[PDB]
């Protein structure tokens, strides 16, 4: 089989993708790492994609790594940037048939919602989101949501912005700007994964909310993405282009 | 201007289609009837096209009239089914230059639930509506959610039913049977017009909803269907297809 | 340790407290028995006290046995009604040392939940119970929405009931009829356990909302009932009794 | 009849309370101002007690107007604190036949969630308000959820603060810190008046979620406070204490 190695083994997700990669019949693991041991295991082992569900701090090391060394990559850590997807870019110049595949959310309602948000975001005048997550999470606000935002922002390109009359605030009460949307979160403890985009315009809101209860819910977005990864040479971000929508 | 008369004018809703029509430039209103005043007032006044509000038990005799009579009908009164269309078709047999135009929603919202709900439907194990009104509401389930499940159960043909394995129950407890979607009615004072499709699979949900809290929602579907119903001739069922998704 | 018999052990819940119980430091588990293991285990075991989470068709059963025997027992299967609790209170007759606890929802937020529905009941026109629970759920509505409903009802004796002008109707549409409060179930893959209380009056709603998003949160109020179970002879019905509010 | 004024007799709240008054059969309308007007209106019309729905930066100098003069006050106007409620005391304490009762809302459903959230707060590890307002509103967070926070604080004292694990964030993206709970603030076009309280522990979350849809919820509460007005010589906050909870 298809020889995959996970970035991030014991956390909450990567756990459950070693088991899920384990289990399925056509992939073989090639390697489970966590924090502090050495990178050249993947090499070692012979690994042709990994999964990585790791931390901001070091995910960019690693696809450094997996790309210098031809390593195809579907990567489910946060905190990516425009600046981030460039540089994975820049890297792949060098390496023009190694395939990354980048996504801040794994679970399908996500992938749907973000496509719902893109295709709304023009009838209304006002648009935000509101995330929820988990007390643990490193990364404030979440990846779906800031990429929410970017896109809803893309596709009202040209309309006025959300209309607001505060006047008077206290400081960060109106959340992030992430171009020109509100972008609110939470963390809570009882919570995993949760989104709310909100639509309004004159007397009526339209909301789009994903919950995932479960980190199962990411494993058949990652399985998907690691068994088409190598159609798409160079950076695919999010689940959406392997999907028909 | 394009003559328009209003069924309901004493309604929630109707006496606000008056106020619009009353407002607009490009409308003039010809007749504003409410229970009891003849139907000829329509005619009387030379009305083109007749915006209703009434009540399911006579919406059919309102439309009879009207195609009948020659006159273009906007109709937003709910308790349609199938066999109510295939009537409406059957009398504009007999008048193939007269448009109708029945929606169960004229809020953006709303129609854009539809649209999503009929998208995202074939990625779920499960799908429920839930919709909340105000407790004057002649009709349960709402027409919004009775269409809004039959377009998920046509986009979910040939997959599995959702699975349920209640094996005891109080009656009613587990919604209503439309084409497969159970679908549950809040009737609450202090709402107006309320659903939430929600969908089901491993782990996750994705809940798509919609809120009208004013019927001031309601008016801009509705005068765009006033302005535009002369070019779809015939039957148009639901606003979706004035609109460019 | 105080000597804690589990049936159901192989069930989603149960498995859960197998965990807990023997986690705990003060408690020892004598007997883990799931379906078709006899109940004289416990007995042979020495169990002091059962933890209940099985089936509603076999519960009463396993409570008439943990009965005569002298066994107190913590109760979460569901399936309870007025007349099997008081066929519970007459089995105790015979053995008045013996207590039994029996509670729809162990979590906090729905017990807090309960006891705020009680309180909020009587300022409102209108009130109902949409509770959303997993697909393997046997019962519908669930135990702890009836039981909500009927602290509601009760809260609202020689008020007039929920307005509702409902006149045309699908069949199940508006719900189940406890104590005159609408419930309604919603069975969605994804899902664990959950339940919104509504209330309405002129203009304006209240939401009781709780989410167990995992079966770690029946832990700590079936601990805290198996530790205390002996204080309380007879039956008790619900973790509130337990706490001070 | 009790002579009742309002100040910010045009605005979306005031103009609704001026009805109310006209209406009821004891309140006799003795002034209606807004913007503009002078207050001496009030002295010369022999008013007794004020309802106030104005504006944060004018306020403090109606109440001192109001108090000077000896004129009851009930105020639904937000931008209070502590500074600007002994502020109010300071000058109570001058007139001590005077009475004025503050409250951030009026609605019977608000009112309740804030006694409840006191009640369920020392259960959960964590807590949040989000707060969701149309896009007019002048004050960010508001009142209500202002306050709620500051009760839960309080409820809270002594036990650790909400965890959270946040390393890399943008500005704003964790809400306004109102005594270590956060508050996130929705400006939405269609919106009125919303908020939920979050709280979690492990596996679960409760929520309570008020809505006002319209501002005749904020009628009777007000009503309430100004025919009991004179029971409470000096200063009340909130509606709370003329209720019995
Ligand atoms: N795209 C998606 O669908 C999802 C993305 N995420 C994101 O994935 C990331 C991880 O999430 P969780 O599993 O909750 O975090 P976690 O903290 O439970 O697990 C991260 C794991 O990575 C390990 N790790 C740290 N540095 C490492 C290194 N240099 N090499 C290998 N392993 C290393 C940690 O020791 C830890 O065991 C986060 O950035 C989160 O936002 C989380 C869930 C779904
Ligand atoms: N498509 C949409 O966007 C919406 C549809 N509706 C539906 O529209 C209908 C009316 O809703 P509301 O305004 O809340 O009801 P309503 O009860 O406030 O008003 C209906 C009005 O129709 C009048 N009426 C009854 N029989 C009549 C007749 N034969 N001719 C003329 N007028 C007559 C009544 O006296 C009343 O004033 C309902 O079926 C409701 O479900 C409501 C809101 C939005
Ligand atoms: N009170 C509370 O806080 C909660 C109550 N529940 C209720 O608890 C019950 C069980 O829930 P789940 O764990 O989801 O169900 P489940 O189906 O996962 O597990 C039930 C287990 O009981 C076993 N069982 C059946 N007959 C038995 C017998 N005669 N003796 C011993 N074991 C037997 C089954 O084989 C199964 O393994 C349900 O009635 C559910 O509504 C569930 C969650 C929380
Ligand atoms: N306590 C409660 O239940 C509620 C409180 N509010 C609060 O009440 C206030 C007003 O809310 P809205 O009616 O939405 O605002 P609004 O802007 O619709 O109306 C305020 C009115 O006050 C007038 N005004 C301004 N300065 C004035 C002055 N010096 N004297 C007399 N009138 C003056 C304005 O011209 C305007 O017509 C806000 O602070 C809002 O947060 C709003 C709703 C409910
Ligand atoms: O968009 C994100 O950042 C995200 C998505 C799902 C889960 C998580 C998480 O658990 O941190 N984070
Ligand atoms: O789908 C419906 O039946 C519907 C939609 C909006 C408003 C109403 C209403 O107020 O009755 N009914
Ligand atoms: O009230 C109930 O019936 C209930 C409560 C929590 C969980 C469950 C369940 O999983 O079935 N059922
Ligand atoms: O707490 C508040 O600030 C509040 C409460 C209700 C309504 C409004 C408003 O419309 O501004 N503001
Ligand atoms: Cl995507
Ligand atoms: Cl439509
Ligand atoms: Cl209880
Ligand atoms: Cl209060
Ligand atoms: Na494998
Ligand atoms: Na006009
Ligand atoms: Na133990
Ligand atoms: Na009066």
């Amino acid at each position: 089989g298809m020889r995959v190695g996970v970035l991030g083994a014991k956390g909450k997700v990567g756990a459950t993708m070693v088991r899920a990669v384990a289990a399925a019949d056509d992939l073989t693991l090639s390697a489970e790492l966590d924090a502090g041991d050495p990178l050249s295991l993947l090499t070692d082992g012979n690994t042709e994609v990994v999964i990585d569900f790791t931390h901001p701090d070091v995910v960019m090391g690693n696809l450094e790594f997996l790309i210098d060394n031809g390593i195809h990559a579907v990567v489910g850590t946060t905190g990516f940037t425009a600046e981030r997807f460039q540089q994975v870019e820049s890297w792949l110049v060098a390496k023009p048939n190694t395939s990354v595949l980048i996504a801040p959310n794994f679970a399908i309602g996500a992938v749907l919602s973000m496509h719902f948000a893109k295709q709304a975001a023009r009838f209304f005048d006002s648009a935000e989101v509101i995330e929820l997550h988990h007390p643990h999470k490193a990364d404030a606000p979440s990846g779906t949501a800031a990429r929410t935002a970017k896109l809803i922002a893309e596709a009202r390109k040209g309309l006025p912005p959300n209309p607001d009359a505060t006047s008077t605030s206290l400081p960060g009460a109106r959340g992030a700007d992430v171009d020109g949307i509100p972008v609110h979160a939470v963390r809570l403890a009882g919570l995993v994964a949760h989104q709310e985009v909100l639509f309004g315009t004159e007397g009526e809101t339209l909301t789009i909310r994903h919950d995932s209860l479960d980190r199962t819910s990411f494993v058949p977005g990652v399985l998907l993405a690691v068994r088409r990864i190598a159609e798409r040479p160079g950076l695919t971000v999010g689940l959406e282009p392997l999907l028909d929508l």
